């Protein structure tokens, strides 16, 4: 599923995710944009060390989710992949706080550093009512 900007900002705010360990809506929409374009079927596979991205937020296969392939991998979602591309994005949710639960929060993933850290982020949930 591809959503739009509104439908996810109140889809967000009602999974919980508006402040989850400091971390603001719009930070977590503007996320979402860099990511995969608000794509919930998204993956991009890593050539360089043979791991897959995947679903809206672009969750990493070494470290979070199952999909048998990638060599030396971990689990800490308790999730399979295939989870992670769904039109129901709870399960993604779910999967995106575990990965802020570590030191690095939000900077875990380097497209928010590139395209969110430190700019005016009001402008992915402008409007949306939430
Ligand atoms: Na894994």
């Amino acid at each position: 599923k591809v959503f739009e900007r509104c439908e996810l900002a109140r889809t967000l705010k009602r999974l919980g995710m508006d402040g989850y360990r400091g971390i603001s809506l719009a930070n977590w929409m503007c996320l979402a944009k860099w990511e995969s374009g608000y794509n919930t079927r998204a993956t991009n596979y890593n050539a360089g060390d043979r791991s897959t991205d995947y679903g809206i937020f672009q969750i990493n296969s070494r470290y979070w989710c199952n999909d048998g392939k990638t060599p030396g991998a971990v689990n800490a979602c308790h999730l399979s992949c295939s989870a992670l591309l769904q039109d129901n994005i709870a399960d993604a949710v779910a999967c995106a706080k575990r990965v802020v639960r570590d030191p690095q929060g939000i900077r875990a993933w380097v497209a928010w550093r590139n395209r969110c850290q430190n700019r005016d982020v009001r402008q992915y949930v402008q409007g949306c009512g939430v």
